[PDB]
């Protein structure tokens, strides 16, 4: 069994004049617990991983700007939006010290932000997260063609935005059991119209991927390096094939990284907590108990 229902309050925040919406559950002491989803997902992606880390802990989960259940301005959805609203939100929230639960972009805003902000950050369990990936060749073959085309100045757009490929294909294709009807409405409800969709595409475009875009890859460099000399706890998820952490990346992160703990989490893409959400929760629960 793995559950399609999402039975959480939504909690709104006012955040740069736009609501960002977030879940917020556990107990209110303690240090909290900060789920950061990525694309094209929301805190959906984390409806069961969080009935694990609940019980000892504040569970943070907000929509990204654009997503989810969060306001959808009419923005370009560059990168540095999302790190403005995540600051913010943050902010709003009166957070202090913090454990990172995070997943693809929101792997890349909560590295950022580790990067910023290194004494508030008490550890950080991430999988299938933004690196530079220097060739396509390192991108998995099934995947290489469709992430190229959404790179592109009008193909791209057409098929995301227009055609809504990122939401009907790609999603289903980062997961290796099939996506039931219920939890593919779930996606989708948040880009029903067209105009709502350019966060679905801006992200595969700033994805650094042979050099470019350029202030990403930068960026992107710069919280790796963080991290290899950080003492943070760092707990690595991975699945096989993978899609952005194949299983020798992952290998060779358990080694470089210090105070990492590298779980295998079976057959997975990119969406691991769909295809094995027991093993995640349960492991980050483990974990958060010995931190
Ligand atoms: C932060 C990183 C997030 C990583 C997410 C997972 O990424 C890996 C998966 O991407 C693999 C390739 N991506 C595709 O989007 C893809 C590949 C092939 C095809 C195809 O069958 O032609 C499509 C495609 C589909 C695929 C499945 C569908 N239903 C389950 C529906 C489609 Si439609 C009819 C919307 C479609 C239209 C067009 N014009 C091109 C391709 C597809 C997608
Ligand atoms: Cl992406």
């Amino acid at each position: 069994e793995i559950g399609t229902g999402f039975p959480f309050d939504p909690h709104y925040v006012e955040v740069l004049g736009e609501r960002m919406h977030y879940v917020d559950v556990g107990p209110r002491d303690g240090t909290p617990v900060l789920f950061l989803h990525g694309n094209p997902t929301s805190s959906y992606v984390w409806r069961n991983i969080i009935p694990h880390v609940a019980p000892t802990h504040r569970c943070i989960a907000p929509d990204l700007i654009g997503m989810g259940k969060s306001d959808k301005p009419d923005l370009g959805y560059f990168f540095d939006d999302h790190v403005r609203f995540m600051d913010a939100f943050i902010e709003a929230l009166g957070l202090e010290e913090v454990v990172l639960v995070i997943h693809d972009w929101g792997s890349a805003l909560g590295f950022h932000w580790a990067k910023r902000n290194p004494e508030r950050v008490k550890g950080i369990a991430f999988m299938e997260f933004i690196r530079p990936i220097p060739t396509w060749d390192e991108w998995p073959e099934f995947a290489r063609e469709t992430f190229q085309a959404f790179r592109t100045t009008d193909v791209g757009r057409k098929l995301i935005i227009d055609q809504n490929v990122f939401i009907e294909g790609t999603l289903p294709m980062g997961v290796v059991r099939p996506l039931t009807e219920v939890e593919m409405d779930h996606y989708r409800e948040p880009f029903l119209n067209p105009v709502d969709r350019e966060p679905l595409w801006r992200f595969p475009n700033e994805l650094p991927i042979a050099g470019e875009p350029a202030n990403i890859v930068a960026l992107v460099e710069e919280y790796m390096d963080w991290l290899h000399q950080s003492p943070v706890p760092k707990l690595l998820f991975w699945g096989t094939p993978g899609v952005l952490i194949p299983p020798a990346e992952a290998a060779r992160l358990a080694k470089s990284l210090p105070n990492c703990k590298a779980v295998d989490i079976g057959p997975g893409l990119n969406l691991l907590q769909e295809d094995n959400p027991d093993l995640i929760g349960s492991e980050i629960a483990r974990w958060l108990s010995t931190l």
